[PDB]
């Protein structure tokens, strides 16, 4: 028969493989001339797998390049302005790949133009509490300096702006090793370590959810009218540049002033990790200098969008969605996690072949230009915003399948903990020691829940990839899965640079592609249920337990200003009603779904849609303080860290810091006006699940 | 049967009649005791005519009162500080009503408090184009004068917003005998027309479809975070105070300066209408003074709402909504249309207790603190907004039912223009010389569409009542309906005047209440069809033809400019081709919708839930500029007028004086953006209307 089972059966790892290798022998950058070609390939294929329509969706976006005849590179330069150290201008390719045209360059996407030449700042992993450290505990300003930063804990764009708010000239991004090469392995290509002259790769935008820089709100279309650069979203105001270790130990190796304030600020290398300002006396007059000359272009994006027909439901739509672009190779990222939906299109157009159709849509994308900002996932969601908030049930993401060999990982919304549960029970691990066991009893044991027994950890959704419009903008219950090390956010040690490779999976991350199997059936076992359960497998009363825990948490951090609540009349007694009432209207609901005349489409699809609409009540309209594109009330990514998922973000971010706030009536009437809004927010997604009339 | 007909057959004119009368022997002003009684008595009376529940929903907002111990009034003062001439305390009462008690003086709703003495300019209406003449062509400066304007064309609020603007320290307000006195009748209690002790009532409010003005946003619960008053939205900064033509012509007849440019600025009293600034030689030494007492004070209001559960899409909501509140006795405003609410879920609720049920969920609400600033019904829609936004079918006024006795009008979304023209044909006309004809071919007969022949006129919405919210805000189809004469923005004369008595209608507008019945029988048709259709009654090509007419219009305003047209590169090319896609599009549609399998539900519903989105696609969650609660990107109400509807207002306000604007380039660059924007909400909404996979 046609179930899940035989959804299931069919994937196969040597597809994925085969996948894999085709999809990782050129560099596929987006606007580039082969990243076209690829999507015209998968286009072509999807096709030939079984789906009812394959579309290109293109765009017109700003994208940023290096100059290929003027190329980016930092010096030392001494008093006479002779450049006496410089860093390289490209990464040492790996073997076989020495001839392998169009390798971009490591490059910053999106700095500006500039050649700023001063004193060196080493500010940690130059986040908030980086900078709090230099400017309110140490007296060192950062002002008219080039600041130089470690890669890791956050994403790279919260680094440069909080290097610009500290009134840093420019920045410097290096890997230390102390944070990409882990202890007894060896350097790619005799293991999967970062080598000295290895560089990530990455854009440093500021975006908040906005999409392409140029038209935030609205598709970058043929007619579309474009913001002048000056009024772009996101762009850094200062130049910045990535470079690996035996770069960065020459830049750092002469630093003087201030020793670091304690060992959290000390890498690997062999340097006194000094802050400075500036280098020790017998080099003082040198200074360090960026030239970079890349330039901000708007190119031509296309995203794959393949659909299945369902057959009862044609107007739901189940999204399996993830990126095609690469920085250089992508044998991680995104292939690993493109072969898997390649493998998973294959595996459902071989159902439909023999007649089988899914309940509900299912579509199917290849996005662009992701490496970029969220660029095609964004203008598409921009560009059919309408349809997806009135019939979006799910999306489910696919970037990266691996990022290490040790165990299940998830990312979702509260909607989708029973779903991941109960498929996880009857999918088979792949874990040595774990033969003949569920999928669940090794994640669970390797991934123990901090707060429950028997149950495994499943994170919030934080931001950095393309599930962000769908979820953060137009709430729809999204979900990611992918197998995982035992520092989450820094990436793995290859991470962006062009010796992420077919050969570095094959050889050392999954030589059988069991762990690309595995997150193939958890993806795809994620869309099958959504698109074809009768009832949709979303359970309310999870929402309630975590609403919760987020309450008590956020009242948690207030409750350290006893004094300021008092004089304040700062009440959580609002929103702790509402998470009451969220939880007793939820338990409810779950009686009725259970117990509801079981005969009757009209009440189940009313139901359905209750169910379908519950992660869209958490959307406010006016979106959180200056961040109008996120919108949901109870998660955003986090403002000192993209990456990071924050609750009640809201109220955190009125909270943060308050006590260095100059007017605190003004300050804790917006912790109070902040704590309405959720109250509000979270009724008001409880009386959606009310009876209706 | 229970049929429409069956529905019909049961209203009464009798019983209307009846109805007025119980609410019309007291005053009803929003927040007081005897309103909040009337919610009590219609909550009681719908519950016992046989809805489902009754409950009242209530709301702390911002009101405004006069001080009762320290009366408003204008005087003319002497050069000693003598005041020579003093306003009326209070209008003269009807005959039978001189005793009534907690009769509000006449005052401006909002006002600020001051004191404010000067000389008077003459403004005309206080229009937009009254103070382009004042300031552009007469070279007459209203900086810190008292400006005195009458009342008619356009919405109060919008000549207090034009006076601030101005530069004015005071605007006084006063109803000329030519906009509220018609020849040949008499002045109440004899007729009509408006005694020259009458005064027109009203807010000064520029909310711009905010609602309270403390809780832009989010209902005025009871833990809701207020504004202050410095950041509420929408306060005039200026006094303002209304007065009868009897004390206008004793501040009018002694004007000076400038004579008035031309007869449209002379109404009909005998006065030369010299614009000022000051008083004529022998009195230029006199000035006028204003005494404003007003207080604004947050006082709980109650609107009733109730529900009649669906059969079979009890999720689908058909709401029929009119205001409770008034200014005085509501004779005409809003009690005639109150008294017609009342006698429709008096007749659903007979067929009810005969066993019959709507096919979808009716909902019936009283609004109050209309008056206020349409404060009832907007905070109610911020409270239901997301079972409004995905559940709300279509949304019926019912304010005033009368405002003459010549013929019907109706203004309502073009997707209810085949529902209004199906069903007036099939009603009686009430009319003398029409006796056996429907109430189409009298309504065509005197009411002729201006483009079409053997069509009616049916207006755009504008806005000043309790549709907004749910139109402009929400995306929810909306329509309103009401008898009227044969100037529609002033008024008729004894509107928002103590004079607005049950005698009134009883004697002078409709003794047999056959009009209030035509009007019952309208909106409650409406409703009917509206939640029994078995296919929801919208006809999208409707749409489509008034997009192509709203395009040429558009268009043809920006063509009077040809020569920035070529600078800028103007072009309408993207929004006439997203016009003829919608046509193409809306076509199509129309055809499956005639011809889907019409045993299947789920087709029925999938097309029924693309029919009611279909008004929600043209929303914009980002709003129209410095406007975020008008998010409807076809119509908004005017920025000169709030009672009239614009089309394409983003674009409109874009050219407006565009002539004026000190940097065209930044100018035109907004109207290509408004273009655009505007082009891809067309698309967009067309794009709903395709087959969905
Ligand atoms: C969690 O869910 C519960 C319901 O189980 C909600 O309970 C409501 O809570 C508010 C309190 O914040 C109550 O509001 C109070 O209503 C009183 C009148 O209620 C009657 O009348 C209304 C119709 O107008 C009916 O809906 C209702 O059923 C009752 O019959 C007012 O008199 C109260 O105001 C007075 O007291 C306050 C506080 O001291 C003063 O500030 C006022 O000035 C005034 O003197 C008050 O407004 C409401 O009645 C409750 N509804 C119920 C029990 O059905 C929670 O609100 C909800 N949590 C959240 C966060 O929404
Ligand atoms: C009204 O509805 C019609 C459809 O009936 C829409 O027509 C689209 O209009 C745009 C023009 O604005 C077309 O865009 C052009 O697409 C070309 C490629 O199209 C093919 O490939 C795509 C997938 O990527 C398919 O969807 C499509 O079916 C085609 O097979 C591009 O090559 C064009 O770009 C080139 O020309 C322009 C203009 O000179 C240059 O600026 C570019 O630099 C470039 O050289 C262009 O982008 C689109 O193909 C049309 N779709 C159709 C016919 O299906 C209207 O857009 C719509 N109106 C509105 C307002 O939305
Ligand atoms: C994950 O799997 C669990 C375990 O199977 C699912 O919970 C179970 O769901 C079924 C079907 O709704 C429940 O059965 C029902 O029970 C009620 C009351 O006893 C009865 O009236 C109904 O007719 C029906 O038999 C079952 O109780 C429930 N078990 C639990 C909660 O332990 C769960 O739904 C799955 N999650 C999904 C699909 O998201
Ligand atoms: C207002 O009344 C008019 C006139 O009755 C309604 O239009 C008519 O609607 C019916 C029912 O859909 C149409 O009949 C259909 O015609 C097609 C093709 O001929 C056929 O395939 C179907 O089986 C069905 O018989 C009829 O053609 C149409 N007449 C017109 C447009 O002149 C209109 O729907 C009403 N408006 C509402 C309810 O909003
Ligand atoms: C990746 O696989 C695709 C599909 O098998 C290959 O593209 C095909 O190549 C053959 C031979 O050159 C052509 O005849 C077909 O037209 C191509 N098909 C499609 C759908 O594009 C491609 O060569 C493979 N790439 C690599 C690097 O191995
Ligand atoms: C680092 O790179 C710079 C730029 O190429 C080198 O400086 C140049 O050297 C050439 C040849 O001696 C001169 O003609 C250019 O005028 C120099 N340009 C600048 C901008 O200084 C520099 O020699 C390199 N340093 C090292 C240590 O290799
Ligand atoms: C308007 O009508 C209502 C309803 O008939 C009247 O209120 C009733 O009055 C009687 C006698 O005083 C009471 O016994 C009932 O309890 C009232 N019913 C309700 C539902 O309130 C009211 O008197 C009428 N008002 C006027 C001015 O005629
Ligand atoms: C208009 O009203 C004002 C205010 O009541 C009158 O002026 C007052 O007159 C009384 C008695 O003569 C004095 O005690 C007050 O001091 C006056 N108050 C002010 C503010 O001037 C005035 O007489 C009235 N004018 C007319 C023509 O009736
Ligand atoms: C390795 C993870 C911390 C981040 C990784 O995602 C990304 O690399 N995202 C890109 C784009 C992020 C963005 O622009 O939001 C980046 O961080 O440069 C992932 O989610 O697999
Ligand atoms: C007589 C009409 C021009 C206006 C009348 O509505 C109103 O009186 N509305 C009120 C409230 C308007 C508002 O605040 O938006 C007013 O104009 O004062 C109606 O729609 O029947
Ligand atoms: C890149 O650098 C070259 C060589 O210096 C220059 O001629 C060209 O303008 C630059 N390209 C850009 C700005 O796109
Ligand atoms: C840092 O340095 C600059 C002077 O170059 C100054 O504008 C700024 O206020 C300084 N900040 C301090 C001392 O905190
Ligand atoms: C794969 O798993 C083995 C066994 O635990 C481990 O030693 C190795 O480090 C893993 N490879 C990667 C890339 O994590
Ligand atoms: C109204 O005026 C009286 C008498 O002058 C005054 O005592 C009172 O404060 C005022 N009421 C207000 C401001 O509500
Ligand atoms: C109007 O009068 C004031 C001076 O009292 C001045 O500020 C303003 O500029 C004047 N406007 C003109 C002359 O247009
Ligand atoms: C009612 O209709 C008559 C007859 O046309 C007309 O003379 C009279 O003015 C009307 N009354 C009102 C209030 O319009
Ligand atoms: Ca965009
Ligand atoms: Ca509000
Ligand atoms: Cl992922
Ligand atoms: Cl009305
Ligand atoms: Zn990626
Ligand atoms: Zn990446
Ligand atoms: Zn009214
Ligand atoms: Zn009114």
């Amino acid at each position: 028969k046609h179930n899940m089972k035989a959804f299931l059966d069919e994937l196969k790892a040597e597809n994925i493989k085969k996948f894999l290798y085709n999809f990782t022998q050129i560099p596929h950058l987006a606007g580039t001339e082969q990243n076209f070609q690829l999507a015209k390939q998968i286009q072509s294929q999807w096709k030939e797998f079984g789906l009812d329509s394959v579309e290109l969706a293109h765009y017109d976006v700003l994208l940023s390049y290096p100059n290929k005849t003027h190329p980016n590179y930092i010096s030392i330069i001494n008093e006479d302005g002779n450049e006496i150290f410089n860093t390289s201008l490209f990464e040492p390719p790996p073997p076989g790949y020495e001839n392998v045209s169009d390798i971009v360059p490591p490059f910053s996407a999106f700095s500006p133009q500039g050649m700023p030449e001063g004193d060196l700042v080493y500010v940690n992993y130059a986040r908030t509490e980086d900078f709090f450290k230099l400017e309110r505990d140490m007296k060192i300003n950062c002002s008219g300096k080039i600041v130089i930063a470690r890669y890791g804990k956050v994403f790279r764009g919260n680094k440069v702006k909080n290097a610009q708010l500290a009134g840093a000239k420019g920045v410097i991004l290096y890997s230390d090793p102390a944070d990409y090469f882990a202890p007894g392995v060896k350097s790619y290509p005799d293991g999967w370590n970062l080598p000295g002259g290895g560089v990530q790769r990455g854009n440093i935008l500021n975006l908040n959810g906005a999409g392409d820089p140029l038209t935030p709100g609205y598709p970058a279309n043929e007619y579309a009218y474009r913001r002048g650069i000056a009024e772009a979203v996101g762009l850094p105001s200062i130049p910045v540049h990535p470079i690996g270790y035996y770069d960065a130990q020459k830049l750092l190796e002469k630093m003087g002033g201030s020793a670091p304030p304690d060992s959290s600020w000390r890498g690997s290398l062999k340097v006194p990790y000094n802050v400075g300002p500036g280098f020790t006396g017998n080099f003082s007059t040198q200074k360090v200098k960026m030239h970079i000359h890349s330039t901000n272009e708007v190119t031509r994006i296309y995203n794959v969008i393949g659909t299945l027909r369902g057959a009862v439901e044609p107007d739901r739509y189940v999204i399996l969605g993830g990126h095609r672009d690469s920085w250089v190779f992508g044998g991680i990222d995104p292939q690993s996690g493109a072969a898997v939906v390649h493998e998973i299109v294959r595996s459902f157009g071989t159902l439909k072949k023999e007649g089988w159709r899914p309940r509900r849509t299912i579509l199917f994308a290849s996005w662009d230009a992701m490496e970029f900002g969220l660029l095609g996932s964004t203008e598409w969601a921009e560009e059919n915003s309408r349809l997806l908030q009135e019939r979006g049930v799910a999306y489910i993401n696919a970037d990266s399948s691996i990022e290490g060999n040790y165990t299940l990982r998830v990312d979702c919304t509260p909607l989708m903990y029973s779903l991941v549960h109960n498929l996880t029970k009857e999918l088979k691990s792949p874990d040595e020691g774990f033969e003949g066991k569920s999928l669940y009893e090794s994640w669970t044991k390797k991934s123990p829940s901090p707060e429950f027994s028997g149950m495994p950890r499943i994170s919030k959704l934080g931001s950095g990839n393309d599930f962000e419009v769908f979820f953060q903008r137009l709430g729809i219950a999204s979900g990611r899965a992918r197998y995982t090390k035992n520092n989450k956010f820094s990436g793995y040690p290859l991470y962006h640079s062009v010796y992420e490779t077919y050969e570095l999976v094959e050889k050392f991350y999954d030589p059988m592609f069991k762990y690309h199997l595995t997150v193939a059936q958890v993806r795809g076992g994620m869309v099958f249920e959504l698109a074809n359960s009768i009832v949709l497998p979303f359970d309310c009363r999870d929402y309630a337990v975590v609403l919760r825990k987020y309450a008590d948490k956020i009242y948690s951090i207030s409750m350290k200003h006893p004094q300021e609540m008092k004089t304040y009349s700062v009440s959580f007694d609002s929103l702790f009603s509402a998470v009451k009432n969220f939880t007793e209207i939820a338990s409810k609901f779950s009686e009725r779904l259970q117990d509801f005349d079981k005969s009757n489409p009209i009440v189940l699809r009313m139901m359905n849609d209750q169910l379908m609409f519950l992660e869209r009540a958490f959307i406010d309209p006016l979106g959180l303080p200056d961040r109008p594109f996120y919108r949901h009330v109870i998660y955003a990514p986090s403002s000192h860290n993209k990456y990071a998922g924050e609750s009640f973000p809201g109220i955190y971010d009125a909270l943060f810091d308050i006590e260095s706030k100059v007017d605190p009536s003004k300050a804790w009437g917006e912790v109070k006006r902040q704590i309405y809004v959720a109250a509000f927010t979270v009724q008001a997604a409880a009386e959606t699940l009310s009876e209706v009339a």
